[PDB]
């Protein structure tokens, strides 16, 4: 219930992959059985730090603010 964990092997799609194994699903998604869990974490590309806020310029694969638009000194 309270999040639990069981076996390590992963069904994705039917599919029995590894944990530690890393599987790609969207060029903008990556997915990976860390911890045998199919965790999804979107795809952060480089930038800058500082910033302001994150923003995914059209359509991209890294909805965060890159450095080179509005930068600061």
């Amino acid at each position: 219930y309270v999040e639990f964990q069981e076996a390590g092997s992963c069904v994705q799609d039917g599919q029995r992959y590894n944990d530690k194994d890393v599987w790609k699903p969207e060029p903008c998604r990556i997915c990976v059985c860390d911890t045998g869990t199919v965790l999804c974490d979107d795809i952060i590309c480089e930038d800058v730090k500082d910033c302001l806020s994150p923003e995914i310029p059209f359509g991209e694969c890294c909805p965060i603010c890159p450095a080179d638009l509005a930068a600061a000194a």
